[PDB]
């Protein structure tokens, strides 16, 4: 009686235990999802983390650059999943920006080969893998993906933040394709997430200044959110990536859920 | 293992076997809710229409414009659900707007005592009924209300599109109040549903030309939604309150639900 | 050769010679405009102070809660203009909250009777105007209002807040009425102006806690904004209205033009 | 006394005579301006037709896929309007997709390769022509692109939605750099203009379904703006982005000014 109980679901983008992506497939198996995991490049890396997952789930090998690879793709998950089967959620946790697009490097000096290669995996990225997956995906499904609220600009984010911005307009478009087979797109704009990275950025690997920003814009969220913001914990936004592949939100597509406390409502 | 199991959850709105809150008080007792229901005016019929919900639930008296019956609420609601309980969730689906307000009567020719009175039921109780149930909600408990997306203009709405205009903003200060409490506020923006009033508007009741209007407005939305829209069916925009109420969106609030097919997200 | 060189113009809401009107009335005299002044309330005073202008301009009492000021204003604006001429241009800078529904009085504590009034002279008032006025307006006329954005809740401006989100919405249907007599209809969304009344907020007329989050907001909005903000200057205010009065925006109506610094484009 | 007497202003983007940069070249030089105009790839066609304009102005070759364009553009106009003037204003009213990314070809199936370069061309160069610019341009100048709403999915427009909804973040980031100079950005959001190639289009040069679809969205189009929108006059547009150009706006930056007749602001 988990709220996705017989439900199949493929996660991408876990790389460490502090990706999101690990929270997400956590609670997916605590509600009673089946999973198939897609990795990329360090796979002994990603299968070793997995590993401490509640349950069991196979992994394959997804880059997303790779056109070979998704092509691949919706047979290697039916070979996983048993032929006869198909998925009923797709969660795209997958992002990316060379350290020329964000931090204290000038937002003029990002040289378009490396924003491009950012807007490549962070934002073409979700509509290639839901173009791989919708043909084995069951009417009433969910695919969701991440994302971080772009519409204002702040410092350091740069071109990240218009990766993002194209991801939500990638969304809307995703959401009417993927209705014609019955299933729903949307994205969750969390708030920040400490993850292993976060830190390094907060420990100024990105220069001292970005680092100084995150930290004011930590402090920040936390101030205008409502109900408050914990940046050490992801289960919230994990929860909120559930309610979105369950049942009960059923008329919501090419949308965006914001899991952020309640931040983005509220100036100060 | 129901959605909802063991929470006490208020639902005012039900005025007919059509009001969008007589199908989300359906779905909520499926999932394990318990219900106290309040009314306005019709106690009568409102006890009739809701001896057809799968589960009993006290029905309480409330008028929003009454400061008595506000006064006397959470009292009441003690009362019918026993000393030391508390609530932990409040669905307001209530709104009214005079018909100089609404229809193919003249905008500016809509007395402001008649605008004031369709705000003050439709906008201004939304922080009545919250002020009146918070010192008797849980933590991790939810406010909800209900919403027709006011970001434009449009034929016949009028007044009502003002006074949900003001309802937004309206929910954005609820939830900084309900959050010293650790309570959520949000609205679920539903498409159109063909209730009662709706079959008369669409018959001529406001007026032939707002009756016409309101048929192309349904007739686009399905259009534009994705997923479709299904103007005689509540079940979905229930569900989505129920998700509200729900422990897996904790860190929304101050934020609106689009449950309307995606087609705001659609131009067309 | 001045930017509203011939035009007609009525503006509303002068009190001090720190009203946003004042500046208004000085740019659009400036740029060749001939001005109908209108107050409330302080005759005497608002004659004076408007003697301080760079050209003579009449001025005619209009209370906009006075229904019997508002059906003979468009003749005493005719009388004032002659015969045979018709207005260019219309200003809407007019707004009040009662003091319950602002500052630090709780938010839940402001009765409707005061929210009611605070809604009817901040955003229904422009619909008034408009129903007014538009019989004696030009084609390519312009009725321009004033806006603080509202989008996000805040501390302190509590009910204003939703007024004015009430205004926005109420603008998006004076722009359908006035598009019929070839008129557009925008508000100006401007930053924080240090008027009188304002200085004495920060003074903790409204309460300490509210002088001090306005001066926070201040602080906040000039760092935000990226050209800067100055809360002592309402010049860049006034040219915007005066943009917006001119033939330069003849494609923009039922919109907002923000005067901000570029604030609202920042998170931070 | 014209509105941009005694202005430097660069202008790019003319291709035909109806292009809709030829037609803000026009309007600038009518009201003072002097010019610089840059062209991409085809100069004696340019020339040509900038022959028609009602005054003389230098034109430049600009590619902006060329890195040495880029580098040496700066100089080039310094050459153009004589050592010691700096340029007061620089209009972006470039845009490119090939056709795989729009239309009826499905919107999966556009190759990244070709997104990239239709993002390339359409939203990053806004950046690369503000770093080539800024160090050129005076206090109080002005920078100006090109828009086309993206915030809600539409038929045929595909992935040039997705460029400029990753043109607005861009905006918003040049906006800041560019306040360092004293210099605002900001973009127009025209309604649908017939230019040589939607005629093309609505001829079916992208596939009939796509040719039908924007024909339905222009009738929509003025339909929905409550002063009409006419698709064959690209002079409101031109007097818009002059009203940016002009010292009339200058507390905003990093915004979007709507150049379409109020559609964006009715639903229907
Ligand atoms: N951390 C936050 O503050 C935050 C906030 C909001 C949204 N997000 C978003 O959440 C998502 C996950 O981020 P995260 O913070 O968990 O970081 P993460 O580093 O743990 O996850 C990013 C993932 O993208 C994967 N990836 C990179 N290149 C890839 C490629 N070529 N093919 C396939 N996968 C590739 C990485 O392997 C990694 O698993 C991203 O979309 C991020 O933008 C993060
Ligand atoms: N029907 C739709 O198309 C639609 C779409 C989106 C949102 N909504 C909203 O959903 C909510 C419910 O509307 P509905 O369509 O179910 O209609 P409804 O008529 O069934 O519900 C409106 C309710 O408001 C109650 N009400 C009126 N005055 C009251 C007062 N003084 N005190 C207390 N209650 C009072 C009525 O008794 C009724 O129960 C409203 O907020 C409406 O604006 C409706
Ligand atoms: N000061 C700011 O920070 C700021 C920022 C953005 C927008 N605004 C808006 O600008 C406008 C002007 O405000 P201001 O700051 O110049 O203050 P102000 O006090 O100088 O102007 C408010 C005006 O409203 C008039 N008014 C009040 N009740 C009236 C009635 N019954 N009939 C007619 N007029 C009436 C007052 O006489 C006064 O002239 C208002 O809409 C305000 O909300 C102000
Ligand atoms: N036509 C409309 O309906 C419409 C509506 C809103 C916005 N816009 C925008 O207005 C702008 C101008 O479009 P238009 O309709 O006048 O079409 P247009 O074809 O006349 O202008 C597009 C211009 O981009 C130039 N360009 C293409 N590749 C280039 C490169 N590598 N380097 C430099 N310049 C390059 C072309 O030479 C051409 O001059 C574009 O940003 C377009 O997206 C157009
Ligand atoms: C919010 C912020 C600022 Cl202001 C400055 C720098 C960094 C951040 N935050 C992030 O980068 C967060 C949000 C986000 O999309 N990621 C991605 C994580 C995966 C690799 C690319 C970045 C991590
Ligand atoms: C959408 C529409 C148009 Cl365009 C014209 C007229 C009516 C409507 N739709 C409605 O009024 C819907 C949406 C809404 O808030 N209600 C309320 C139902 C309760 C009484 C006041 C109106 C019913
Ligand atoms: C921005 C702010 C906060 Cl945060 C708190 C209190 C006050 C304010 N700012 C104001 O009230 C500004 C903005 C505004 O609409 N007015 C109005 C001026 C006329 C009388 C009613 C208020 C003055
Ligand atoms: C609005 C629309 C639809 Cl719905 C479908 C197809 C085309 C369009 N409209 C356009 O493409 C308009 C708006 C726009 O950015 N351009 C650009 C003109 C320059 C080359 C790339 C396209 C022309």
């Amino acid at each position: 009686t988990g709220l996705l109980d017989g439900k199949r679901i493929l996660v991408s983008g876990i790389i460490t235990d502090s990706s999101i992506a690990f929270h997400i497939a956590r609670v997916a198996q605590e509600q009673g999802a089946q999973l198939v995991l897609t990795g990329f490049d360090r796979l002994r890396l990603i299968q070793r983390i997995t590993d401490r997952l509640p349950a069991k789930a196979p992994l394959l090998e997804l880059d997303v650059q790779n056109e070979e690879h998704l092509a691949s793709l919706a047979g290697r998950v039916t070979e996983a999943i048993g032929a006869g089967n198909k998925l009923d959620g797709v969660v795209h946790s997958i992002g990316f920006m060379p350290q020329t697009g964000m931090g204290i490097n000038p937002f003029f000096d990002a040289p378009y080969a490396d924003v491009s290669k950012g807007i490549h995996i962070s934002a073409y990225s979700y509509a290639s893998m839901a173009k791989a997956l919708l043909p084995i995906m069951n009417p009433g499904g969910s695919i969701v993906g991440m994302d971080f609220d772009p519409s204002r600009a702040m410092p350091a984010y740069n071109w990240m933040t218009v990766a993002k911005s194209a991801l939500e307009s990638v969304n809307r478009f995703v959401a009417r394709e993927a209705g014609k087979y019955g299933v729903r797109s949307n994205l969750v704009a969390a708030g920040p997430i400490r993850t292993l990275a976060m830190s390094a950025i907060v420990g100024g690997a990105l220069g001292e200044e970005a680092g100084a920003q995150i930290q004011l814009l930590e402090e920040g969220w936390d101030q205008r959110a409502p109900i408050g913001w914990n940046m050490k914990d992801a289960t919230p936004v994990a929860k909120t990536v559930c309610a979105l592949l369950s049942d009960w939100l059923p008329a919501t597509t090419g949308d965006i859920i914001y899991a952020d406390g309640g931040a983005h409502t509220q100036l100060l």
